[PDB]
């Protein structure tokens, strides 16, 4: 049992809300939030830009120390740094970018990620800003994902069509 309230349950494992996964950070603390983040964790829009604004710009702060000693990040790789006052921990995953031009098949190695914990609250990745199709995010997510991952997603438009497509 856990603290999380109103999704709806899409797979064994996956659960699925209309919610700006901002606010859902702050209310469950979850032990890990996820970040659609960019390979140099530079945390300007979307999901990036508004977890870290909730942080103060502590996350960004954090991050560009954590780039200028790792160097930066692979697509459809990740690293775990802190979740700051939304989280325990704040795991950011790099999906492809398709406005950037990169390997959509980079999408499942990019959830892959997310079977190193044992629940997460998580947006979709490589949605919105990042150019491609939730719900074929949402698929990948489910056939990749073996662990507990609680979906927020900010558009309810968006969010009835997920639900209603889902196969
Ligand atoms: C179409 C969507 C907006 C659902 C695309 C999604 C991409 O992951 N973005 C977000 N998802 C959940 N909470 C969020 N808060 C701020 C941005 C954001
Ligand atoms: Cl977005």
């Amino acid at each position: 049992v856990n603290s999380f309230s109103g999704y709806l349950k899409l797979t064994d494992n996956v659960y699925i809300k209309n919610a700006d996964i901002v606010e859902e950070a702050k209310k469950v603390k979850p032990t890990v939030v996820v970040n659609a983040a960019n390979v140099y964790l530079k945390h300007g829009g979307g999901v990036a830009g508004a977890l870290n604004k909730a942080t103060n710009n502590a996350m960004q702060v954090e991050s560009d120390d954590y780039i200028a000693t790792n160097g930066p990040l692979k697509v459809g790789g990740s690293c775990v740094l802190s979740g700051h006052n939304l989280a325990k921990h704040c795991l950011h995953v790099v999906g492809p970018n398709v406005n950037k031009g990169e390997d959509i098949q980079l999408l499942k190695s990019a959830y892959e990620n997310f079977n190193q914990h044992e629940v997460l609250l998580a947006p979709l990745l490589s949605a919105g800003i990042f150019g491609a199709d939730p719900i074929h995010s949402l698929r990948v997510c489910v056939d990749t994902v073996r662990t507990n991952v609680y979906l927020a997603v900010f558009d309810k438009n968006l969010y009835d069509k997920l639900v209603s497509s889902f196969l």
